């Protein structure tokens, strides 16, 4: 019935605050959800585990016998990492095969070379029922494996507990 | 004069791109917040943190000690996650009891089985000043704990130095 | 005729659902980005790395010799965080000096001190081409490295091979 003024009708047109412009919704419309948040999130986390599965798990080489030794049992070196160290478990088993039955059996690569200044020193069993035939056994700056004494040079001697850390080194 | 022309009202009320729908505001008010998104992630990190030290803890169990041997110390394997296997680490001090002083004196579970294809070879120390009381052990594919030999059966032996990496 | 209705603007103007308010503007303004919330996961993925390689990560200390033992290499414990607990791993050689070539000869930090009720038994070698030269250390519940029977008290010997868990801390 009645007309509208046009002072009104201005004031309206005119009122920014309650009107938008169409690049407005185009923006807010873009704007992330809960639900894609949550998905990145959720693929951090993923890719979290795997990152730490990867770098926990155990590496292996093969160790070839020197000097005459023959592997009794396959000589592996197993090895993982920790920080920019690996920690080195030594398995197998040495004969005496061909040689002394002494000296150095087996040399690991150089990348598992151990942190130490001289030799380290362990205590290794032979295989035998008498408990006087054990070793005493080197590991080298270089990483070979020296049989220094044996109570008999006709047994075979284990490589199983031979554990050591290597240097500080980034991989 | 004074009065709204209807094609400017018109024009007004047609033009959709600057008005909105209740359907929008609904899915606008509904998006993600800065704070939200940083809750997530941050939950992400500490599940993350969880996660690790959970998969790094370390795990016990008791052992039974077999063929008359007896725990003069308790006899527990403590293990720890690497990958697909675990490393092992046993513990405690074996005694005579009524068996002989050698022969397997305990086996771990299967789980924890060695990965190896014969026994590993392990030397151990005994309970005694004397240097020549010490122990060649065995561990068997079958995680056997095996004292094939000692310096003396009346003297007690140490587990203690046993360690390896299982299978699988 | 050509003037507009004063119903139908009466209408629109008070039809609250196809306006906004400037509160709303500023609010829709600030919400999240895809961009903003891919930074945050990939710097909780960038903190995650950082802080499992921190805490996987090897610490070290050196133990002094007592008792008169001397370090004829130096006495270093190695140990490595899992959890609530440490795996430590001891090295080095230890020499007579002015001790008796028994005895306590280091000690190592409380905070490294061995899950255990009584000693832990070790078998050590000593530095000598006879293998009766080794020796029986007892690792006891103070972390106390005591070198109770040796082959020989003149030789050297290594500590190379004691490795144990502390307690849950």
């Amino acid at each position: 019935a009645q007309f509208a003024q046009k002072t009104v009708l201005d004031e309206h047109v005119n009122d920014a605050d309650i009107h938008v412009t169409a690049t407005d919704k185009t923006n807010w419309n873009a704007k992330e959800t809960v639900e894609g948040a949550q998905a990145k999130a959720d693929k951090a986390l993923a890719d979290a585990k795997a990152f730490f599965e990867l770098s926990s798990s155990v590496q292996s080489v093969t160790l070839t016998p020197k000097n005459g030794f023959v592997a009794s049992q396959p000589l592996i070196a197993r090895y993982i990492k920790f920080g920019n160290r690996f920690l080195v478990i030594v398995s197998g088993i040495v004969g005496k095969g061909t040689g002394s039955g002494t000296g150095i059996c087996a040399t690991l690569p150089t990348f598992l070379a151990p942190d130490a200044s001289w030799n380290k020193l362990y205590s290794a069993a032979q295989q035998s029922t008498a408990a006087s035939n054990q070793a005493n056994i080197y590991l080298s700056v270089s990483a070979d494996i020296n049989i220094v004494g044996v109570g008999s040079v006709d047994v075979n001697t284990g490589l199983d507990g031979i554990i050591y850390l290597t240097k500080e080194v980034t991989t």
